[PDB]
């Protein structure tokens, strides 16, 4: 268990230094995306709370393929301004209903240290 906490100011500091099995000792939920949505990183929580395989999910496209419910503009819409704007902290409640039991969560965007790259982290509530 790696201990950092969900919403923490300084989380995506803490999270650069991890590699991919550092990532799965996390409490909440963690996916890494580049500026098209791509899953670049996706942790043992988030699997837990989604019944994905993450090593299977690496590679896809989160809102096209993996997510097709976070594509709206109450959640896609958002990634796309804070890819766009290179600028992104925002958090909110969310309702995860694709081929799962609708599961709500609370959901963190935040753009990632690194380059093109930003964070979606996830808990239940
Ligand atoms: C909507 O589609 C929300 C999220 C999500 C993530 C992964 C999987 O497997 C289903 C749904």
């Amino acid at each position: 268990m790696e201990h950092v906490a969900f919403g923490s100011e300084d989380i995506e500091n803490t999270l650069a230094k991890m590699d991919d099995g550092q990532l799965d000792g996390l409490a909440f939920g963690a996916i890494q995306l580049d500026g098209d949505g791509n899953i670049l990183q996706y942790n043992a929580a988030q699997g837990d709370i989604t019944g994905r395989d993450p090593k299977q999910v690496i590679g896809k496209n989160f809102f096209k393929d993996v997510a097709p419910c976070t594509d709206s503009p109450e959640f896609y819409g958002k990634f796309k301004e804070g890819v766009a704007s290179g600028n992104l902290n925002t958090m909110f409640e969310y309702t995860f209903d694709y081929q799962m039991t609708p599961t709500k969560v609370k959901v963190h965007m935040k753009k990632a240290l690194s380059g093109d790259s930003y964070w979606v982290f996830v808990k239940r509530v």
